[PDB]
Parts: C-alpha cells; structure tokens; sequence
C-alpha cells in the first residue's frame, strides 16, 4: 500500500492534473485511494472539497482570492492549511493508519476508543480484503484476511452484546445517517466486506425478517394469507391481525389495503402470481391460439415483457452512476443467470422470426416452447426465497455445471450400449429419420421402462448377459456412487451455503423495497409515473425509496454513549473469557 | 349419500376419508422402538412432504407439457384431451411409456428424456438422499428420547381405560352413564397412579434417600474434585 | 417445608450458588429439582430478554442434571423402592 502511495503520488502527479510540483504525499491523496479502496459511496472522511484541496501545496498558490482550490479558510498560507482538523473522527483515523502499515496489535488497541466500533470493524476488514486482493503474495495476505475475520469477530461480539440490550435500539443503530463514512450504514458495507458471518448472525437476518414482512406481522406462515389473496373481503375479519390492528389502528379500509400493498411481501406474491398466470397465458397462446392472426387473446402476449423489461430498465437507472452505460451492464453481465434472463429475450426474439415467417410456422411452434423451459429456471433463480427451498438452490450453484458434467458422462456412456443393443438382433423398423428412432429412441426408452421385449427378443444368452453387464455400470455406479458424491457435498458446504444464502436473500429484500406496490398488470401505471415525473423534473433526486433513515444528532448521542460503554463493558469480557482460556493458566 | 342424484360423490368421498384413518392410525401405531422414533422422523416431514409436493410436482410440469409438444398426438375428447397431455407424462416416469405411440423428432425426444430425467432422478431424488441422512443423525439424540417422552401418553390413555373391547365399550359407556344419574359427581374413581403411601412407611424411605443425596453429592463433588484442570489450579 | 421454601426465594432472586448449596438440605431433592427447573423456564418464558434466560434454562438443565444424578444412585439400590419413590402422595 505504500507503492500504492507512490502510484497515486504519480495518478496526479506534478504537471498534469496537480500543475504545481508534488513529489510530495498528501492527505487528498489518500483520500483519493480510499476512492477505489472502498466503493462508489459517500466518502466525506476528510475536507476533500476545495476549501481543503491536499493535492497541490508545494508552490506558492495564493489564498482563497483564487477558491480553486486556495486552502486560508483557519489560518495563513504557509504551505500549510492550518488547523483544519479531522473534523470527523480522530481514532478512528488512526485505526486505518494502523491497519495500513501492517500494525495489527496496535490497531487492536486503538479500536478500543474507536467512536465506531460496528461499522468500522466491517470496514477495516473490507480494507483488508482489498490489501489482500491487490498484492501480498505471502507471509500477510492470509494473515490479512485472518485478522480481518477477527475483527469481523469483533463485530459479531459486539452486535451480540447490543443486540442482547435494548434489540429496538440495535436494530435502530443498524440505521446511521451519511455523517462519518458518508452513507453504507454498516449494512451495505457488509455487502461488499464479504459478511456471510455478521449478517447471519442472530438479530439481522430477523431485522431483514422486519424489513420483509414490512410492516404487518411476521408470525403467519403461508397458509392463511394464500386465501387473503383471493377472499377479498376476508381482511376486514380477524384472521391475521396487522400492526395498525396490533394498535388497532385499522379504521380506514384505505389504510388497511395500501398498507397492505406496501409490504414487500405482498409485491412478492402480486409479482410473481401474475407473472405465474403470464406463464399460463404464453401456454394458452400456444395449445389454443396457435393460429397465424392475431386474435383477441394473441395481441395479449405483445406487451407484457415490453411491461417487465421498463421494470429491468428502473433497475438499471435507479442508483447508479450518471455516466456508466457500459461500466454498470459489466455487473449484468458479470453473472451467467443474467446472460440466462438474455436468452430467455433472444429465444423468444428467434421464434418470433420464425413466426413472421409463414413458412416457418412449426419452427415457431417448437422455439417457443423451448423458450418456455427457460422462465421455469429464472422462476427457480427468484423462487430461492424459503430455508426449505433457498439453501438448496444455493446447492444446486455446484451443479447446474455439473449439471452438464453428468450429462456427457451419461448420455455418452448410454451410447456404448445403444447401439450394441441393435448390433445383435435383426431389427428392420427404418426409414427417413426414423432409422434412428428404432436404433437410438428405442434404447434410452429402455432404460426407464419402454422396452420392447416381443421385438428385441440363438442369441438370447447373450441378450440377457449383455443387459445384466450394462445396468450394473449405469444404475450402481452412475447412480448409487453419485449417492456418495452428493452426500459428502451437501454435508461439507453447508455451513456455507446456508449462510450465504442468508446473504443473498437481501437481493430480493432491496428488490422488492426498490418496488412500487402496483401490480405487473397495473405496473405499466407505475412505469408512467415515472416517465410523466421526468418531463416535468429531470433529475434522479425525487425519492430514495429505500433504508434513508435520518438520525439527529442529540439522539444518536444518548445512544453513543450507550455502545460505548457496551463496547468496553463487552471488550473488558472479551478479554475475560480470553483469560479463562486454560492455557495462560498453564503459562503463568 | 343423502341426495340419491350424487352417489358418485358418495362413491368417492368416503373412499378418500379411507385414507385419513390410516394416517390416524400411524399417530396412534407409534409404538415400538423401530416404529416410533421414525414416525416422530415423520413429524419432521409432514410439512417437508408438502413442499416437495410442489417442488416435485411442479416440476413434472416442466416436462408434461414439452414432451406432447413436439410429437403429433390426436389423443382428445371432454376432460380425456387432459388424459393424453398430462396422465400420459407422469405414468411415463415410473414405467407406463407408451414408447409406440409417442415415437425427424427423434433424436431431440432422446435428447430431452435423457436431459430432464437427471434432474429428476439424480438432484431430486440422490440428492434428497443427502437431505435426509444429515437430517437422521442430527436430532437423533432427540426424536428418540423426545418419542421416550410422548410414548407415555398413549400409556395413560390405556391406564385411563377400561377392559371392555369397542365392540362391547358401549356398556361401559352406558356404565358410567347409568352412574351419573346416581351420582351426579365426577369423583368417583381415579383410575390413574393413584398411590397410597402412609407416613411411617415413608419414613423409613426418606431418611434413606438423604442418606443418598448427601452421599451421591460427595461422590458428585468428587469427581469433580477428579476434574484434572483444578489441579491444573491448584 | 422449611428448606425447599428456601429452594424458591434463592430461584426467585437469581441466586444459583445458595440454591445449589441449600439443595443440599431439601427434603424432597427429586422433585423439587423438576418443579425448580419448570420455574426457571417460567422465569425465562415469560421475560428476562437477555443474559439470564440462556443461564435461567441452562441452569435448570444443571438441576435436572442433579435429578437425573440422584435417580441415577437410588435406582441402583433398591430399585423396586425407588420405583415407588416415584409415587408419592
């Protein structure tokens, strides 16, 4: 990280962006590599304006009759600035001053008066990870990451400790204002500090219980509220009973259907029900609208995608950068379930040239069934929602290539005695492309049921030998041996896979709390929304409808003072427990 | 039954009610140690057997629909179209194909059969192989004992009973029925522990077992006191 | 009673280690340690919200350790009389 100081040392070097001479390090400089060490968040954590400008301080640029970046604002210009101080945080400050020179027991101490100690604690190791990532090559980059586990440790410990006091007030300080790293209330830091141990760790995934299920309840499971779909009227009864009615609040019908319709899981269920009839829809399509005009029911299946892809459009202009049209379709296209979701459009895309094509109408019969085969797999992409049902899939992220991998193993392997099965007997059923099917179709047929036992009956002995041989290689090897390979490996990654799928049950949680409460069918109202918004303001400020939780300051004090002491109450434990540890008591 | 015009439903209402006595009498059948324990395994998969219902089911769909789509059938009448499209797709898994019948699409009808059927056989099955002995051997330690502990009610149950057989149970019901109209109280006997103890039978016991207690704790402190770490302490 | 009455005002104040050592004087000393251990899952059921509850249950277990040690010695002699110990009037 010091030959990463003297690269950005040489980033903005003396002549090109920072004109006056600078062979000398500054502290906009490290700002500027905190930059890219950590995301594309707000990072105030110095005066980086150009009240502060520490890029260009060794020639005599004069004072703030210039504000270009003339830094005279606390006292005079003296190739200096001033008392300008951290103006933020001074410990914690420290704590990356130590971590950045390799200093880890120093680093250790000084979090002990660290004002952070939550958000910190998954920061330095994200910055640890990103001292790893770059170069280390030995001998620190394991021990890098070791020691950022530990202090991720540390952040379980002290999340176990707050959480066990005042869990309303935890889950409240889980929620910070854009006032000390900016933004990334130590919740969208542990999105990129890699934490499939915080978030899965008690109290958060029960907080993100809270943020789904939003507002209403959380006890019900799924089988009462799957008539509340449809017994329109049954709300109004006692059968689940809402916040507002936990208070009874509920006495606008108003109120209790928006709120309703708010909560992330009934966006849920309204996305994913509709869109399920849609599936229903592109079936009735094709079993009775398979006809060459468009009828009443076959103009319907134009626009539903055109009603999803604006969808797919809000997520890419929802948060991201301003410039990046290709630097943001990088993170879409950087995972293969995306490229999945593209041919799912381009099949569709292909039959529908086929379909134009009049000639072509039984490619257009077959292309689009095909592509029907392929929404099932996305559906099981956004279907990895339940602990019966997520893990699993996370499971099936091992196979879907050894997916393949079985499928030329065994179906070439079902080859070497497809073909020996018709080499002995006389078998004389052939034709056009139907020589194939009595030497190959009724082969595979045979291994799971259809045999033709009257037709594929000197050579009897053999017949009977051969398919005893055969089964016994594909039914107990390929079959009872892959018992062993899977059983094995569901039980040695499953204290990952559980919780990293604790860590990506978020995405659909922001999802649907980045969704309006409309309907696919009522979505295109929704997509208006917005589009008459923009003609009348053009800017992406109008609402963050997200976390946005604002905090004052005379609040947030009576609570700092509170996981303060907590901190050193839980750290003077630490150490206890460390000291009930028998093998100092051997040493001492 | 009633209505003479359904006697179809009354045909087959019933034979579905034949099923839940069964299942009935697998909640009360939990009675021996190689029955018990893995039927309290069962109460594990009540729910579990659910979804994969339509984990499993669902995804026979996936594949009922594509496997009529590409081969001609004519197969259809009122309610029997269904017959053809969907019966004759999940028969074709545990061995009725009609391999004459659904029969240039032959190389893509070997392909797919071959592609779907591993994600059948192999992941939701071979796998579900996996979902369940982890399962088994992790609360083990407590289906059994926790199958120890409900096994006694079945056991008050039969000493809250009388001898007489179902058959013959309606005079013992009509005994306790000819019995409240006589004494109109239900005190009358405690057919339970019910265990009578006098006090100096039960002197001549307590005494005994606080000789036990404070002997059975000075054996208790003293393999703590054979703890090696106190005299790592010490 | 004298003694078990003590059992319960040491429960009910969180003393475990005077509970523990007046135990050792308690008459009944196989259901006390049951009934003792069902209030201490009272005590957690109903509300303690941090670091007692985990102790309150886990201390109750220590007490049903004790009743299954002392069942342990008393079944092992005369165990047709411990069987009967069992019922109590």
């Amino acid at each position: 990280f010091h030959s990463k100081l003297q690269k950005v040392l040489v980033e903005d070097p003396e002549r090109p962006a920072c004109a006056p001479a600078a062979p000398r390090l500054q502290m906009h400089h490290v700002a500027q590599v905190l930059r890219e060490l950590l995301g594309d968040f707000t990072q105030p954590l110095y005066p980086r304006p150009r009240h502060n400008d520490r890029l260009r301080l060794l020639l005599p640029v004069p004072h703030v009759k210039l504000n270009v970046q003339g830094v005279s604002l606390r006292s005079l210009y003296k190739r200096s600035s001033g008392h300008v101080t951290f103006t933020m945080d001074p410990i914690r400050d420290l704590l990356i001053w130590a971590i950045v020179q390799n200093r880890r027991e120093l680093a250790g101490i000084i979090w002990a008066q660290s004002q952070d100690c939550i958000a910190a604690a998954l920061a330095c190791s994200k910055i640890l990870k990103e001292l790893s990532k770059e170069e280390e090559d030995t001998d620190s980059s394991e021990e890098m990451l070791a020691l950022a586990e530990e202090y991720e440790h540390r952040a379980i410990g002290v999340f176990t400790e707050c959480y066990r006091k005042d869990e309303e007030r935890a889950q409240k300080l889980l929620t910070r204002v854009s006032e000390a790293w900016g933004k990334t209330t130590c919740l969208q830091l542990a999105l990129e500090a890699k934490d499939m141990k915080f978030v899965s760790h008690g109290g958060i995934q029960a907080f993100l219980t809270k943020v789904w299920w939003g507002q209403l309840s959380v006890d019900n499971g799924l089988w009462r509220v799957t008539l509340c779909m449809l017994a329109f009227p049954l709300l109004l009864t006692g059968l689940i009973s809402f916040r507002e009615k936990r208070l009874q609040d509920v006495g606008t019908p108003a109120a209790r259907a928006r709120a309703f319709f708010t909560a992330p899981v009934v966006v849920f269920h309204l996305n994913i029900l509709s869109y399920f009839a849609f599936l229903c829809l592109f079936a009735y399509v094709l079993m009775v609208d398979f006809q060459p005009v468009p009828s009443w029911c076959e103009c319907a299946i134009y626009l539903w995608l055109f009603s999803l892809v604006c969808e797919e459009m809000r997520q890419l202009f929802y948060d991201p950068d301003e410039c990046g049209l290709m630097k943001k379709a990088a993170l879409y296209f950087s995972d293969f379930w995306n490229k999945l979701d593209v041919g799912a459009i381009l099949l569709f895309v292909a039959g529908l040239t086929c379909r134009l094509i009049p000639a072509t109408l039984y490619p257009g019969r077959v292309i689009l069934s095909l592509d029907f085969i392929l929404f099932c797999l996305r559906l099981m992409h956004i279907f990895t929602i339940s602990k019966t049902l997520g893990p699993k899939i996370i499971i099936v992220k091992r196979m879907m290539k050894d997916v393949f991998f079985f499928l030329f193993l065994l179906a070439v392997w079902v080859v070497s005695f497809g073909v020996a099965k018709q080499a002995i007997l006389i078998h004389n059923e052939r034709r056009v492309d139907w020589l194939f099917r009595g030497a190959v179709y009724h082969s595979y047929l045979t291994i799971f049921g259809q045999i033709p036992g009257y037709i594929d009956g000197f050579p009897e002995w053999l017949t009977v030998l051969l398919l005893c041989l055969y089964l016994l290689f594909t039914n107990i090897l390929l079959l009872n041996l892959l018992i062993a390979m899977f059983n094995y490996t569901f039980q040695q990654v499953q204290e990952h896979t559980d919780q990293i799928w604790k860590f990506q049950r978020h995405d659909l949680i922001e999802e649907y709390h980045g969704r309006p409460a409309a309907p696919p069918p009522f979505i295109l109202l929704s997509h208006l929304q917005l589009f008459i918004k923009r003609v009348v303001l053009k800017t992406p400020a109008k609402r963050h409808k997200q976390l946005k939780n604002k905090l004052e300051k005379n609040e947030e004090a009576a609570l700092l003072s509170w996981e303060i002491y907590l901190k050193e109450n839980y750290l003077q434990n630490r150490q206890f427990q460390q000291k009930q540890r028998p093998e100092q008591k051997i040493e001492d």
